[PDB]
């Protein structure tokens, strides 16, 4: 199964920097949401999802086709609260209509990274809509009631290492649980993008507890918590080891999310020789917007 990507006709970098900026300004502006986190989290998570259905064996799921909008997929529970990213990327699009949604949800994820500060993700443009009938099953996404053999398994379906894997759960430094969405409840509520989620696994002091959906989960004193497959992390010794390296360097963390993260939204998507470069945005900040 093959997805070329395909320039949306007459589309540059000036295009894409202005969606870019719509959306940060849109970030800086929806500032109320979720107890004020803001929609930074909610949209690094949906830019995931649509992407974390991707089968590296027969390449069906994947960002390129932009299937998100089709319901079967927005009302898989896995995607529970995510409607709140796509809710606010919708006057987006009216504004932009040129643009795949499938660029549109990747761009979302990219722009909410860098506008909380994290890395660059360099990102490249081409994804086109494909029909419903392409829409992935429910189920392609990770439990998160599991321990770190469920996840080393999973994430090789997306293609993704040791390094990898860890490097991306650092997302988790972002937003926080919702008992709602997910029957997880707590976290930081952090609109900030660092290394945090390493530090906090490695100094906090856990303790296995059941919240108000019956599911175990890892509570700090601090107010912090960890899913079973997070505290996973630092069960496993190959994994914990990659915790303590991103722990201890912002800049390796920071280089090695921005690598694992494009790859992520790129995945099952066949770029043509003569493409465009990927492209690195800059922020509101460094515009002086
Ligand atoms: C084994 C892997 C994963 C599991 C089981 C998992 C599970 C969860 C769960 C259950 C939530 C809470 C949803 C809700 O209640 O609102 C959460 C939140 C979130 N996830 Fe993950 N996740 C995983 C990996 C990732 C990765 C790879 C990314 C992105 C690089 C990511 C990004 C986030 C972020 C940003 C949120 C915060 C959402 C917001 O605050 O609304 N997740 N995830």
């Amino acid at each position: 199964l093959v997805h070329v990507a395909s320039v949306e006709k007459g589309r540059s970098y000036e295009d894409f920097q202005k969606v870019y900026n719509a959306i940060a300004l849109k970030l800086r502006e929806d500032d109320e949401y979720d107890n004020y986190i803001g929609y930074g989290p909610v949209l690094v998570r949906l830019a995931w999802h649509i992407s974390g259905t991707w089968d590296k064996h027969d390449n069906t799921g994947g960002s390129y086709g932009g299937t998100y909008r089709f319901k079967k997929e927005f009302n898989d529970p896995s995607n529970a609260g995510l409607q709140n990213g796509f809710k606010f990327l919708e006057p987006i699009h009216k504004e932009f209509p040129w643009i795949s949604s499938g660029d549109l949800f990747s761009l979302g994820g990219v722009t909410a990274v860098q506008e909380m500060q994290g890395p660059k993700i360099p990102w490249r443009c081409g994804r086109v809509d494909t029909p419903e009938d392409t829409t992935p099953d429910n189920g392609r996404l990770p439990d998160a009631d599991k321990d770190a053999g469920y996840v080393r398994t999973f994430f090789q379906r997306l293609n993704m290492n040791d390094r990898e894997v860890v490097a991306l759960m650092g997302a988790h430094a972002l937003g926080k649980t919702h008992l709602k969405n997910s029957g997880y409840e707590g976290g930081g509520a952090n609109n900030v993008f660092t290394n945090e989620f390493y530090l906090n696994l490695l100094n906090e002091d856990w303790k296995l507890e059941k919240n108000d959906a019956n599911n175990e989960q890892w509570d700090s004193k601090s107010g912090y918590m960890m899913l079973p497959t997070d505290y996973s992390l630092i069960q496993d010794p190959k994994y914990l080891s990659i915790v303590k390296e991103y722990a201890n360097d912002q800049d390796k963390f920071f280089k090695d999310f921005s690598k694992a993260f494009e790859k992520l939204l790129e995945n099952g998507i066949t770029f043509p020789k003569d493409a465009p470069s990927p492209f690195i945005f800059k922020t509101l900040e460094e515009q002086g917007l």
